[PDB]
């Protein structure tokens, strides 16, 4: 059944569910740093979910790797494309839980990718560190990636800053389209900027793995750092036309270890080739600071 694990240190508190390995809350005192989760067991209602064994979609639900054609099947009812891997949809097991740390594991043995993944969480007085480590357990080498999909509170006063040298236009089926090196002003977060008040679903390239989310109305900022530095991020802002219960109360800034559709680029782009038994690890940290 569903389990929620709580960690705390000082004024920071984190709730994590075994359903999807999702964060269900992250707070400083009563102030939400991530959007509070519904604890519904549906990852898209949570505060953050992990992306493994890759992030986003592979256009056409197919790809060639080392001369062999692989085909994926849709994993959620609401998207024609296989989306965000399997971790977010699976039930995880807890292997450790202490006052300020938690480790969950998930094993997948169906579909294209077979693997084991661990997700570790750690709290200090001002920082949450989350680590994903994934091991290929299949019979062939495949290209892997990791990432996360956090949901942050959104205010008219919120501003973000995240280096980018270009972006992919959104095309049909929610897919990444043409790559473009001129960022429109409204989507240019190289210097702190507001979120647009309209649908946004776009990937950005040229990132240095570091972001700043400013919440001036509450007097804090969150400093996001990834190790190894992530090269791409997605921004999501919804619209009251795709989500009738949406009032611009959250947005997502999603770090990814690879570019969308890297499965189609030479040697897999920034995807990491893992032979059977090989692993790769990424870390995201979120640090709260007085602005």
């Amino acid at each position: 059944g569903m389990t929620i694990y709580t960690l705390s240190h000082g004024s920071l508190k984190l709730d994590v569910s075994d359903q999807g390995g999702v964060i269900e809350g992250f707070w400083r005192d009563t102030t939400p740093l991530l959007r509070p989760g519904k604890k519904s067991g549906v990852a898209t209602d949570a505060s953050c979910f992990p992306l493994v064994p890759f992030a986003n979609r592979v256009s056409g639900n197919r790809f060639v790797w080392q001369g062999r054609e692989y085909q994926l099947q849709p994993n959620v009812e609401w998207d024609a494309h296989y989306l965000h891997g399997d971790g977010w949809l699976g039930e995880w097991q807890c292997v450790s839980h202490s006052d300020d740390s938690l480790c969950l594991v998930y094993e997948h043995r169906s579909g294209v990718y077979h693997y084991r993944v661990s997700q570790a969480f750690h709290l200090t007085a001002d920082t949450l560190t989350v680590t994903l480590s994934v091991t290929n357990q299949g019979a062939e080498t495949l290209p892997f990636g990791t990432g996360w999909h956090p949901y942050f509170p959104l205010s008219p006063q919120t501003r973000i800053q995240a280096q980018a040298s270009g972006y992919w236009l959104e095309r049909e089926q929610w897919l990444a389209g043409e790559f473009c090196e001129q960022l429109p002003q409204e989507l240019d977060f190289n210097q702190p900027a507001p979120l647009p008040r309209q649908w946004v679903n776009n990937g950005f390239a040229g990132w240095n793995g570091q972001a700043r989310i400013e919440q001036p109305q509450e007097g804090y900022a969150i400093i996001m750092e990834t190790t190894p530095p992530a090269p791409c991020y997605f921004i999501f802002v919804s619209d009251p036309a795709f989500d009738k219960g949406y009032a611009f109360d959250f947005f997502c800034l999603e770090p990814m270890s690879h570019a969308p559709d890297d499965h189609h680029r030479p040697e897999g782009g920034d995807l990491i080739a893992l032979a059977p038994g090989e692993s790769t690890t990424s870390e995201m940290s979120l640090r709260v600071e007085w602005l």
